[PDB]
């Protein structure tokens, strides 16, 4: 039944014929516009171009899909191709602050007559009867969805690898992730592809690819966008919070995906949405910054390019006039270990192993399978043989253990507590805004599977339910390279390992850098990624 | 151990006698004041004659401290004499929203050096360490907190009463419920103790002591407000929303209140709530509307009191240009069985059975403390036995089922998705707000205990976590009470045979309808309860 992955490969190998036909079909016709200079516009440029009417929306279409089916050939990270475009063009609003531009879909944001599978032999069956919310919106708006783009199996990784479609590559490196889960959008965007992306996170699945391919994304509060459509594999779990949000070439573009959804049609299709306008004054403010930082959490060691990062832009905030402040959040151990961990493994991983009966499991998804699906007094066995020697390990057996609803209510209280601690950590500084190392050169292939303490950086502010944005801000020069022999992390265990020899061999590899503000300020958080990408770049 | 009860009776009778000093201290050296019209003038006149300065802050602290004292010893309303006010009458800032208004809080809004007992013997050792956020706003904006009112036990009843400060009475009729949870602070503002107090309502809390007490009040959006220290006695629920709200003689306090609370200052003393200003511009306006209603829910029969009202209050609209609509929820059995019922009870009692232990459990509770302290197999046998005969009672039973967080997340999701339902029903009739039957006549003493049934009109809007709200239209006929002989239920269950007996001998006492619009849209909810309060009364 599974061997119909087969089936999922044909679909995908026709939609990149139908791609291919349709920019041959166009460049024959366009024989003397220029492509190169099409593709390297801003998008800010690129908006005011189309709405300007330099340019035909049809033009800027298909130089872009025909730019998508291009870096496709090398990364494999086109799905599909979402057919009922053209027909969007001939009837886009124009006065849609989005007007010309195509944008690229996360796999799980479903498309009307359109697969979301996750990865999934179970959701290969059943296209969608209607498009999201979010999508509903970014149409009525002017924009067109043109491709969705792959994913890992169960969104559950950080790298991106499938047994439905493939493995996704990184634009910038073949032996390379190009992160996850949202690891399409994020190799499509780099290289050129898109010019704007959705993608999802409630691990670090925006600020992954935005870090390991060298692009900006931000990941809003929880409730600031719609879920309205969204294909989970799992639905219900509410401590640690997933949200979707904008990837993109410049944090400028963010801020106009950002601005273009926060309208009336958004919070009148899905009201549990706090109706929230950009307030665009809070955004392109010039004032100065009280900024909070650290240079390291205490569970994963940075890297010296994350380091080397960090400090950099540390030194360019402060010559620029804002005040830089040592700021570590309270516990942290206890936030990933039991908070986070235990609030998305609170159901010993049963609704998510569901996804798996009768699936292959993908070598990037490492032995998380074999290791959910071992006897409840086995993994608390193992928890506690393990406790003396690698307490990391010890904790993540721990919380794969199975709860009860009394169990879970004391940890969603837990959380929200834990929430305003470090509300009265931040207030007790003065912050407005804080600055942390994203997690640093791209791991190698199939290795975010076997560095699960890795995702510690972001995990945090999922958890704490905090807007976070990655904007990149240099790249590995090869004395950054040459420090990775000379690691060893914080617990010398076996995550440990596999990150020593998943960053190495990464000259002239994106880092990036985590901007953070308090919930409901994505846009005090996206004036401090201008700030920041502005200074670096 | 409990037998410390006698520790707050003491307490109570101190408080009680500061304030009865404190009024003579005043009254005697400010002889020639009028109180009756000090009284019962209307808020808005009255903050309006306290910013001119026609009226001393002092002149109108000590007036209603004083009838305060006096409808207390007709109600048992009041717990404790908030003390650190005078010097809150002395710094109050001056361009505060409610510069001069006086504040009555229910029991579990915390306050500094005072006790938050839920009339529970576990809690009566120590007084809160801080002001809650709400209380800090209030002070923030020239509020004076001056008493706190009287809960029934663990707060999850509709009458009021506990073991440690004893019963409190409906100043109507001495022999009927002021409702509840908020039941002391229906009590107070009823009969003029006060121009104005908060509440909770996570069943209908806030709306049961306004109908039953005849005042107005409002449970806005789940999170428009925030709880951050709010005393409750189980922590961690978040299927089924608990919202804190308004309680007023008028809906035009509730919206000073409310505007008053969405302020710059609340959204930064926890910045967890969405920052929503109050919008004028939708409260004020004066556009028909397109209303749904429903006469009955199909589960809880309406006193003949109730149908009159609703239909009344249906014509009125009409006659006004305002277009009504019949709508009802979908699947109304599956969201309070279920839904509710199971969300509330989903750990089967073991969080909130351990308020208990070493404690009187009280006895307008009825035997709901004998019933969760049942073990697991005699639950489920009594739930098959009964469904051939009394399938509410079974269903009842059913719900204190202790689930896995597995089956916890399949319940949050449940909830999510018939949210999603609802609204997709209210927009395809293109409705703003909707016209629902409130639960009629008070009800006896020690009677909501074994009346459970009755909060179905209520608590379907906590599961939705839509806005709603309570507006007295009428009083009770002599017909009224006549046709409440004629009363059969739905199910003839013990639920239906107990509402009989306690809602009849009501002749004169006030019935009431609610009011409710789709989530954030408080302001307009505000609007149409505004025009029903203009037109019948
Ligand atoms: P994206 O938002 C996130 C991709 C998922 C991250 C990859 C692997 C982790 C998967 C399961 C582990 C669960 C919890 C561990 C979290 C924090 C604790 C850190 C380790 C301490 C034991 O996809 C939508
Ligand atoms: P207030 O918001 C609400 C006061 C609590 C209501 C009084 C008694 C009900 C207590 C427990 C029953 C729990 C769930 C039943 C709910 C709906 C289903 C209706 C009956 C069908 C079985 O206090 C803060």
């Amino acid at each position: 039944a599974r061997g119909a992955a087969t089936r999922a490969r044909q679909k995908q190998r026709a939609s990149l014929e139908t791609m291919d036909k349709a920019v041959q079909r166009f460049r024959l016709q366009n024989p003397d516009l220029d492509s190169e200079a099409l593709l390297t516009l801003p998008l800010l440029q690129l908006v005011q171009k189309l709405q300007s009417g330099e340019l035909s929306p049809e033009a800027v279409f298909f130089t872009y899909l025909g730019k998508a089916w291009e870096v496709n050939k090398g990364t494999n990270c086109v799905t599909s191709y979402l057919t009922d475009c053209e027909t969007q063009l001939s009837q886009a609003p124009r006065q849609g602050l989005l007007y010309g531009v195509p944008v690229s879909l996360k796999e799980c944001f479903s498309y009307k007559g359109h697969d979301s599978t996750l990865g999934l032999s179970l959701n290969e069956g059943m296209p969608s009867e209607s498009d999201c919310v979010v999508v509903q919106v970014l149409k009525l708006q002017g924009a067109v969805p043109f491709v969705h783009t792959n994913v890992p199996q169960s969104m559950l990784s950080f790298d991106c690898s499938n047994p439905l479609f493939g493995q996704t590559m990184n634009p910038w490196k073949s032996s390379k992730s190009p992160g996850g889960s949202s690891g399409g959008e994020g190799a499509l965007i780099g290289s050129g592809g898109s010019p704007l992306g959705l993608g999802t996170d409630i691990g670090g699945s925006i600020r992954f690819p935005s870090a390991f391919c060298g692009i900006c994304g931000l990941k809003p509060t929880g409730n600031r966008l719609s879920k309205s459509g969204l294909k989970g594999c799992v639905y219900g779990q509410t401590a640690v919070q997933l949200s979707l949000g904008p990837m993109a070439r410049d944090v400028e573009s963010l801020a106009l995906c950002l601005k273009a959804l926060l309208c009336e049609h958004l919070f009148t299709l899905d009201p549990t949405v706090p109706p929230l306008p950009f307030r665009e004054e809070v955004y392109r403010s010039s004032r100065p910054l009280r900024v909070g930082y650290y240079e390291t959490d205490n569970y994963t060691m940075p890297s010296p390019a994350m380091r080397r990062a960090l400090i950099e832009t540390k030194q360019r905030l402060e010559a620029a006039g804002h005040t830089l402040i040592p700021f570590l959040p309270n516990n942290i151990p206890y936030a990933l270990e039991v908070l986070s961990a235990g609030g998305l493994f609170s159901d010993g991983g049963r609704s998510f192993l569901q996804n798996f009966k009768g699936d292959f499991v993908d070598p990037c998804l490492g032995d998380l399978i074999l290791i959910l699906r071992l006897p409840s007094w086995f993994k608390r066995l193992l928890s506690l043989l393990l406790k003396p020697l690698f307490p990391r390990l010890a904790a993540f057996l721990n919380s794969m253990r199975p709860r009860s609803a009394e169990k879970l209510w004391k940890l969603q209280h837990e959380i929200e507590m834990y929430r305003q601690s470090v509300i009265a950590q931040w207030k007790a500084m003065n912050l407005d805004v804080l600055l942390t190392p994203m997690l640093g050169p791209a791991l190698d292939l199939n290795t975010p599977g076997r560095a699960t303490g890795a995702i510690s950086y972001t995990v945090l502010y999922n958890c704490l339910d905090f807007p976070a944005g990655v904007v990149p801000v240099t790249t590995v020069t090869a004395e950054d390279d040459a420090q990775m022999e000379l690691y060893k992390g914080y617990f010398g265990d076996i995550w440990d390992i596999i990150l020593k020899k998943a960053m190495k061999n990464s000259v002239g590899l994106p880092v990036a850098v985590q901007c953070v503000a308090l919930p409901w300020q994505e846009e005090l958080c996206l004036r401090f990624m201008r700030e920041v990408e502005q200074l670096m770049t």
